[PDB]
């Protein structure tokens, strides 16, 4: 059993939210502080061309919209909808201010994840900047080349991480650093002398 | 005047530290937690090879790793340096982890710097990260240029949102959302026509 989690709980309102429902919309005045008790959720923004960008998903266990309890006034930048049909809790933020002072705990948990949800993006200036927007650029022409290949993702390329760096500037090194950063980003792939561009 | 900064504070050891003087060391042994009182500092890293690639600037009013506060063991990769002399107040975990029930409003202070790092994160294609790499490199050039100013920081150019937009070939809003992200890295700071590049 969780001692705390279940006195916390008895102080928030747990409801029930259908998939592609929204919990928060937008611009909505922050006064809450969502917790996950099951299911998952999405964080949705509109870049240039109104397209729905996915910032994460969050899931059981985890915490909505912290962001807005030190910072008064503050709204929603990009609104909060559910992926699938999910329990979630809420809490007046000006209660739960209160419940931090008689039992400090639940307060470390949140205060958790966000670290070990920290701790997972970082460990990433300018100079860097200017590199790894050199090398999109290369492997963005070379798709469009006569000799690239068709991939149910979009084009495949073929070219050295060597030959990457010799085209930029940079050492291999620093092209493997933003290989594979672009790789976490879902933007590439990378396998020998294979390269494919999604999109 | 700062109350809750005020008694945290007179519960642990301010360091004074010269600039260029190494605060925390790579493979260390994460049990602090360190405050900026006064300064500026720099999160560096030792690359593959050589290099010192930067990584970070904390300035007054910020914690250090706050990472390892949470989670035993994770010493402890990393790497700071004092870029000018600061002041900084440091305190072990476990003590802290005794004054979170003092009085947990310090604890708010450290959630919530963690909470705009996490801001910082969301906001982040292809196509965005070339503009990304073409915008710096012409803050990188301008900055060398004899028609540059002398700040504190760095350097500071003149430069318009639209003037930027025409060199790289975006639009006014693609310079603004870009200025943004580059200000919250703190890399540069952009005031009317003013723009000042760090280091």
């Amino acid at each position: 059993t969780d001692p705390t989690l279940e006195w916390f709980l008895s102080h928030c309102h747990i409801h029930k939210y259908p998939s592609k429902s929204t919990l928060i919309h937008q611009g909505e005045k922050a006064e809450t502080l969502y917790y996950i008790v099951k299911g998952s959720v999405a964080v949705l923004i509109k870049d240039e061309e109104g397209k729905e960008m996915i910032l994460s998903y969050l899931n059981q266990g985890d915490f909505i919209g912290e962001l807005g309890l030190f910072e008064e006034g503050q709204e929603r930048s990009a609104w909060v909808r559910a992926k699938t049909a999910c329990e979630v809790a809420e809490i007046s933020y000006k209660k739960f201010r209160q419940l931090i002072q008689v039992n400090p705990d639940i307060l470390m948990r949140l205060s958790a994840q966000m670290a070990r949800r920290l701790q997972v993006t970082s460990e990433k200036n300018l100079a860097f900047l200017d590199v790894t927007g050199r090398i999109a650029q290369t492997l963005l022409n070379l798709a469009k080349q006569p000799d690239a290949m068709t991939h149910p993702d979009g084009m495949q390329i073929k070219i050295t991480r060597q030959e990457i760096g010799q085209i930029v500037g940079c050492s291999r090194e620093t092209v493997g650093r933003i290989l594979k950063m672009l790789e976490d980003q879902n933007l590439i792939s990378a396998h020998g002398k294979t390269i494919v561009v999604y999109g």
